[PDB]
């Protein structure tokens, strides 16, 4: 009698998707529109996907049939900072099958992705949504929305019998989880309830289906993938971080200024975040390594360059739950503006459930390697760590 926890279609609309892939792809429109890039799925448990062959390819199919309505065009057309070029390639936009590959090797699900890389960017998230959710359907098919609106609120429950209300009124929180949700329906759910029962405050949500369905603000701020491809786009490997941050600054002038620290190392990145960069920015993104020592060199460097840190932003989303993104607020807080993002630990939380542990990588750009380190533990990377001192 309750909610089933799975809709009719996986992928709703072209909406459906995290909206920094939309302003990155806008990005390559304008910068790099014949730039050419290869990604493969990657699923880190060595879970047996070779069952789901036959409904990711059906999913395939559905994808390919996609085509941006008018209203959904117009909802981003009034968002100030997407060019009316940019809106009319959206108008236009279907995904290309051809350059995607899939099927079975070494006894392995396997699926590639190679084209140029503004048809090919906007594959990424919803193709880990949709393999996420064929996943579901058939591991857990009774599965229902109900089991997730509980889980839902014993979480609010513990924040609210945790943080005083002084503490929740500056606690800013985000969704971020679309990749790996459970399914669209319990995603949609999940936003709902925070956007109405959030203890803290809901500052929105990355999908961009969501933030029109429900009204909120579409959130998103640049991705590895945009630092990794100007390894190979033009300028010499050591310069490639300081290019990618020029380029999009270039782009949006001063806007969706908020920086990845981590696609080599916090360390390097920071040797070149000089006064240019630091201005322009308001802000840094945590994704790897230790929250609260990674803080302590962002807010360090800020203050060598003369710049005061309560004047600037640092978002944390690695892996969060609301306990850890807590602890790093409480600690934090009153030093430098803080907010928030939590994926699946929020779009995926069920009784029973394990969250797929997949990923669609970058590997290359234009027929070359590029690659991300990050603060956690071929030749091209041997290379790449030397020139930025590992």
């Amino acid at each position: 009698l309750a909610e089933s926890a799975f809709s009719e279609r996986i992928v709703q609309n072209l909406l459906d998707t995290d909206f920094y892939k939309l302003t990155m792809m806008q990005a390559v429109l304008h910068n790099y529109p014949n730039a050419e890039v290869e990604w493969e799925f990657r699923c880190r448990n060595q879970e047996d996907l070779r069952l789901y062959l036959p409904a990711i390819r059906e999913q395939l199919e559905y994808l390919a049939g996609l085509a941006i309505s008018d209203e959904q065009l117009a909802f981003l057309e009034r968002i100030p900072f997407l060019a009316p070029d940019f809106i009319r390639f959206l108008g236009l936009f279907r995904f290309n099958p051809r350059y995607v590959q899939t099927g079975i090797e070494n006894d392995e699900f396997f699926l590639r992705l190679k084209g140029p890389w503004l048809h090919v960017i906007l594959f990424e998230v919803p193709l880990l949504a949709m393999i996420s959710e064929v996943r579901n359907r058939a591991r857990y098919p009774a599965a229902t929305v109900e089991q997730a609106r509980e889980r839902l609120q014993e979480k609010f429950d513990w924040l609210r019998r945790e943080a005083s209300a002084e503490e929740l009124a500056g606690f800013k929180m985000a969704d971020f989880g679309t990749r790996r949700r459970f399914s669209y329906r319990v995603h949609e759910a999940v936003v709902s309830g925070l956007k109405e029962d959030f203890p803290g405050c809901f500052v929105g949500t990355s999908n961009v289906h969501l933030a029109r369905k429900l009204d909120l603000k579409p959130l998103g701020t640049m991705a590895h993938e945009w630092l990794m491809a100007h390894q190979q786009l033009g300028p010499r490997l050591i310069d490639s971080q300081s290019a990618a941050l020029d380029c999009w600054v270039r782009e949006y002038r001063g806007l969706l200024g908020i920086a990845l620290t981590d696609c080599i190392t916090t360390d390097a990145f920071l040797r070149d975040f000089d006064l240019y960069f630091a201005k322009l920015f308001d802000g840094l993104r945590h994704d790897s390594g230790d929250p609260l020592l990674w803080a302590e060199k962002t807010i360090a460097h800020y203050l060598k360059l003369g710049i005061d840190p309560l004047t600037k932003t640092l978002v944390f989303s690695d892996g969060l739950d609301l306990p850890r993104a807590l602890k790093i607020y409480r600690a934090l807080q009153g030093r430098i503006n803080v907010s928030f993002g939590i994926g699946t630990h929020f779009t995926c939380d069920l009784p029973g459930v394990e969250p797929m542990n997949i990923v669609v990588k970058m590997s290359a750009c234009n027929g070359h390697p590029v690659a991300k380190i990050s603060d956690t533990p071929p030749d091209f990377i041997h290379y790449l760590k030397h020139v930025f001192q590992v």
